[PDB]
């Protein structure tokens, strides 16, 4: 099918907010966590509270977040907490939204509250697939404000 975001127009809703998708999971997928979180942060804000776009945003953002807490500090306690908030806002995202198996992320995002190595080599599927860092995705993250 069309995941939830693309228009009959054979556009995305917000092409902004594909464009964090499309970065931050790229740098997600090739480790680089602290550059992902960027991207979904700086895009967070620009669609209010309270709806699908921002509660979504969110939930990336924190992701993103607790991946970082793992790989970079070792801090579980901060992965958890980031994941347990991040699955409050994922409820009522669609599974697919914006090309993101996010079904996907939530099952290992809750696995991961079990235990932590949930996440070990753990890629986020996009369109389908596993994308990875290209030099434009590290090169936008470093463009950011």
């Amino acid at each position: 099918g069309n995941p939830s975001g693309w228009r009959t127009d054979g556009q995305w809703e917000h092409e902004t907010l594909r464009r964090a998708v499309v970065h931050g999971v790229r740098l997600y997928n090739s480790g680089e966590f602290h550059e992902s979180h960027d991207c979904f942060e700086d895009e967070w804000y620009n669609y209010g509270r309270g709806n699908t776009e921002s509660k979504f945003l969110h939930g990336m953002v924190q992701v993103a977040a607790g991946a970082y807490k793992h790989f970079d500090f070792e801090d579980d306690d901060g992965m958890r907490s980031l994941f347990r908030t991040s699955l409050q806002y994922f409820r009522g995202v669609p599974n697919d939204y914006y090309g993101v198996d996010l079904l996907d992320v939530r099952t290992t995002v809750t696995n991961a509250l079990s235990d932590p190595s949930a996440l070990h080599g753990w890629q986020i599927r996009l369109d389908g697939e596993y994308p990875t860092c290209r030099p434009e995705d590290i090169e936008f993250a470093e463009s950011l404000e």
